[PDB]
């Protein structure tokens, strides 16, 4: 049945992975890992969320399952969160929120729900986006088309471009906006662009799925909210798939949320059930500890306030890495103005390196890149910055 | 988009316990749940994993990603229990797992792995068979056949018309197999019809996919896996979805395993690679949390024996509150034989009542029960059995 000819193919980003645990080369170094790290390399668990982890034990009296949509108070945390505490959507009861197995969990959820409950056939992605929301798209059978985004020769958000290869999507059509600074880019649209594609989805008629996983890195939580915010104003629906992976230091505990908009309660609630038939027919429910370590923190000031500062930590770091690395570029003699990377928000940027450069990285120096030239600079620390820059600069 | 008729439809089982919390009726009873339930109407956590999440609690450092198939311990563990330790499968790595978000993941996975890797078309599923299953396959885009199964005048299994309705499944065709016994039946087949299942599906052509959710429940851990280590003895190729759910009293954290063989390591690999990019689509890589439960209990002689003895209390449990039912059923004077609850293995029998006699318990005495006439055991405890054969004998 599987007897042969059951074909194969690699995961761009993981993939790397591999041949980075297997070198012996001592200053080894890997960037293009999806995950942050604190100055010694570690991803280290949130005392906050030991906090909460210990609560949990001591307080949890059974392992029953959770509803389809999971727990209550992460849902709405999870709005408060995404959408304000002093909100219309909120307060209307015009969203509904399911916590779902990570924020890819979500998107394929958002994706099966569209596929067999509307008309929508195509979802249209940056250029580039996280390489696997294609195949999300894909799996549920809708068809994904490829929307510009990417300067590359100023290293910015081509907006021209962007905006004029949109009007090729007719009405039905999924737009997949990257709400908290782009994977792999580390470009956003500003606040006035948000309010401009907002705008021109609402008299052109796409259906807005905003894919959201890092709040709290860019400017702060509630700061990167405002395209989606800027969107939520004034649409009757649309769809978030946030993910409490980064955020909370909670990967592999698989957190996320997929929120629905749909003009009013009612529609919403009959939206949200065939989304409750599609999470059933995948994985059930959820998966309680990430999610109750989130609500526990979330929903206690002394919790909450810890992890805050955890998280302005994590933001602090990879904001004075992304500026410790356009020095020491500039320090070991870069041919090259690498301060794009600044105003860049985020753990990623596209360094501007080519395949060859990337390669010649891997081979020659010990620095594992994602094969596009995606850097990831919560992987610098203070004492990788001068083994890192000299390679680049050996390179271009 | 969602601007009206986007349908909406409720799950037969789930459904039920909306309308159980909502009655002020005193001696109201819950059956037709899915999970176990103490003498005290608890579902309480394991002492083994109150113990393995406070071991957990003070040796992790890091919440980073879990590769797409989980814990590696976790699966071998998986393999041990689901096909012994001296064991040819595992041996001959014959057999790849990938930990899943529950059971339920584990067959969306198989589901969608066959759908797009295969020329499976039909998959197969008991009448009756756990719900579910069905909607799984369908929104794979495989077609649900079902064959027979269930007796229903002898309340037993109809051996006859199952294999006679099962040759009418061609080559190519999938045929979903309740290893440890059936959901919502109880009835299992014996070791000489499993043998005779398995023989018949070699000659015949069929790939099993078991479906294996109560492992310990029926006979003992081991005692359970016989059917399977009987298709397993003969199949080059079969697909396990297993969970630890009911087992570990784990049901929130989801736990699972999708277990695929494939005649040998290479082909299993290949086969299993593309397993993972079906994962990889769908909820990225597994929740960390139970399963690390399960990898450490499983993974520890202390831990194991106090679970061990913690599903040997839970199994022994269940078998005389089967017994206290048909005897309190005797007791308050039934009309009819229910000694074939007896030699039905797990929560779950069905009882034999009709629509209208489940109505009218629910309606008239407080006593929920799956609209099917299938009532979970575990659900009844020694100070329920008079409220809840009263009733019963009432209605007869
Ligand atoms: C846009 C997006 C990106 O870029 C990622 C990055 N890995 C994720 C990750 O999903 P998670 O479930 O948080 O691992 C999700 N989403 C929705
Ligand atoms: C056959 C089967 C049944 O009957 C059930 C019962 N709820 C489950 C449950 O999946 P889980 O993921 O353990 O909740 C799975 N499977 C595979």
């Amino acid at each position: 049945m599987f007897e042969n000819i059951t074909a194969a193919p690699a995961d761009p980003i993981l993939g790397l992975a591999d041949l980075f645990r297997a070198d012996e080369r001592p200053g080894k170094i890997n960037l293009g890992i999806g995950v942050y790290k604190d100055e010694t390399g570690k991803t280290p668990v949130l005392t906050s969320v030991k906090k909460a982890e210990q609560y949990l034990l001591e307080n949890e009296t059974t392992k029953n399952y959770l509803g389809i949509d999971g727990i209550p108070e992460f849902g709405r945390c999870t709005q408060e969160l995404l959408f304000g505490k002093g909100s219309a959507l909120i307060n209307d009861k015009r969203a509904r929120t399911a916590q779902t197995p990570g924020g890819t969990g979500a998107l394929r959820v958002a994706a099966d729900f569209l596929a067999k409950n509307t008309s929508v056939k195509r979802v249209w992605v940056s250029n580039p986006s996280w390489p696997n929301h294609k195949s999300v798209f894909n799996s549920a059978g809708l068809e994904v088309r490829e929307y510009a985004y990417y300067d590359a020769e100023n290293h910015t958000l081509d907006f021209d471009a962007l905006i004029n290869s949109l009007n090729e999507a007719q009405a039905g059509d999924v737009v997949l906006f990257h709400g908290c600074c782009h994977n792999p880019t580390g470009i956003d649209p500003t606040l006035e662009q948000w309010q401009t594609l907002a705008q021109l989805s609402v008299e052109k008629g796409w259906l807005p799925l905003f894919a959201f996983a890092y709040q709290g890195f860019a400017r702060g939580l509630e700061e990167d909210a405002e395209g989606l915010r800027a969107f939520a104003a004034m649409h009757k629906e649309l769809i978030v798939a946030s993910s409490y992976s980064k955020n909370f230091g909670l990967y592999n505990e698989r957190v996320g949320a997929c929120t629905l908009v749909a003009a009013d309660s009612e529609t919403v609630d009959r939206a949200f059930s065939q989304m409750k038939a599609a999470i059933r027919a995948n994985y059930s429910n959820p998966p309680a500890h990430g999610a109750s370590v989130v609500a526990t923190i979330l929903s206690n000031d002394a919790l909450r306030a810890i992890w805050e500062q955890e998280l302005t930590d994590m933001r602090q770091r990879i904001q004075r890495m992304r500026q410790l690395f356009v020095n020491t570029l500039q320090e070991k003699g870069a041919n090259r103005d690498f301060s794009f990377i600044i105003k860049q928000n985020g753990m990623f940027s596209f360094s501007g390196l080519t395949k060859e450069q990337v390669l010649r990285l891997r081979e020659e120096f010990g620095v594992y890149a994602v094969a596009s030239g995606r850097v990831n600079v919560a992987g610098m620390t203070p004492d990788n910055m001068a083994p890192l820059c000299e390679a680049i600069v050996a390179v271009l």
